[PDB]
């Protein structure tokens, strides 16, 4: 497994399956998955940051965020590869050094220049062919931890080490 | 390949699974999947328009058709049929350049008349049976997103293309 | 299939996955499938009326009911059985005329004493094997609707008179 | 089974899919199965208390177990293993004899410590391998009740004389 020094991931259909709920008042709600925040607690655990990139801007997202403790959070992003060099110049590192989950088009981008590409199975076709890893699970399904625990190599002693 | 002009699309059981989520005061929710919105990207993309037609009216499905940019709107729909037939003259087409996609009983009688027919796979057997494509996704899936993509002959080469 | 003269079914599991959702605030929500509306559509079609026994009592069920046009309700109904009993005793009807549908425990002492019991393929075991007829759906995914379909024999020439 | 006398019972990931439900109010839901108050009825049903433990505290857990007229409630709680062993200590019995079903880190500790443990389908490999039992069941499909009725034997006479 190759280093890497920055986690970054996108929220929906990656933290989620996707789903957007509308009432009939104009809030909205989205679906997350518990089993999502060992993501955080595995990459922390290693010493690694970990950002989120979202093209939309929810207070849902940034509540989410807080509670898990992400280090970066980024909403309203035009162009995800974009704002992910400006952080990756940020901390001195480039993105060979960065591990990406995204789901859809506008992810295509930054999944094709970091070191390591992930993509939830529920993804399209033509961007599950971008992933560099395979990941089984889907959006929503805990496909975030699936990915972390995949790229820091994260194994049974390590789970023996943290629950003792 | 069938050349299209219009894609018009019910909502409950295509947009959704179906889900109708009630409380104890009235409210009430929808779940989309954000992967239907790359249907009407992708149909903007070739200059289709998209239209809703739903045999209900509500505050949620309007917020989501704005938020989407659908071109054109149809609430309380009593009749699926004439409500595209008039879309279909207040624009110069014929119902064979229409593509359509539904699940129930109230869209039978246009996706009898369309140039193709979409029903999800969740859909009931007599409406499966009149679909003139298979679709593999079920309601809320992105099925609308599949239809999309399969009526217009979306293909790798359109991808590498909007990615730049 | 039997001569049936009252359809009774249940909520939670049937019309329902099973899910209650509940809020921070003391609100609380089910999801129903429109698909089961369909359901209703064909039981009055063929003549038959419909009946909802639960022993939860919500404004949920209430709403929902309403607007599905169902003839009957009874909620906080602690006993089904009693309470199909005397809907039966005013109807002029015996209980091998019910087709009942529920899915767990306190449905079993009914389920056993009408015409046609139905079970949604979800439900506990000790429940399943006291169907009657062979349910493929689960709760929520529009089981309703089969049951109705299968204990009134819906057929394809049902469906072509009925869309016109 | 070996003799039980306490059911301890986590909640997320268990008693739910592990979803958790945002607004943007900062109001939040979860998604309960109405066909887990059946384990609340089983062990009852046979003299058993039942016991939630939880590391977060919601008023929407409050309300469930009140609903469900769960034994105990421990929410907010840091250890899960110390408030095992608290409450073993308040009843005058040993880990042994009681049963616990997690799914995550959090519950590794205790689950290696009880008579019997459960894990859901759903849950870490790394989890899963704890269960002393197989269940079959995800966490929010009624796995809580699949855990209570093989725990305590539940049989087709025990179901028999309760639908008396
Ligand atoms: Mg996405
Ligand atoms: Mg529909
Ligand atoms: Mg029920
Ligand atoms: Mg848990």
């Amino acid at each position: 497994m190759k280093e890497i020094k920055l986690i970054l991931t996108d929220i929906d259909g990656v933290w989620t399956d996707g789903g957007m709920f509308y009432d009939q008042t104009g809030n909205e709600w989205k679906k997350f998955n518990t089993s999502d925040s060992a993501g955080i607690f595995w990459a922390h655990n290693k010493g690694i940051p970990v950002g989120i990139l979202t093209g939309a801007k929810t207070e849902i997202v940034r509540r989410r965020a807080e509670k898990l403790k992400v280090d970066y959070l980024f909403q309203g992003v035009v162009d995800k590869l974009s704002a992910a060099e400006e952080l990756c110049n940020e901390l001195g590192i480039n993105l060979e050094q960065v591990a990406y989950i995204g789901d859809d088009l506008n992810d295509a981008k930054l999944l094709k220049r970091v070191g390591i590409a992930g993509v939830p199975a529920s993804a399209p076709f033509y961007i599950r062919r971008l992933s560099t890893i395979f990941l089984e699970k889907r959006g929503g399904e805990g496909v975030f931890r699936e990915f972390v625990e995949k790229v820091l190599g994260i194994n049974l002693e390590d789970f023996i080490a943290v629950i003792q």
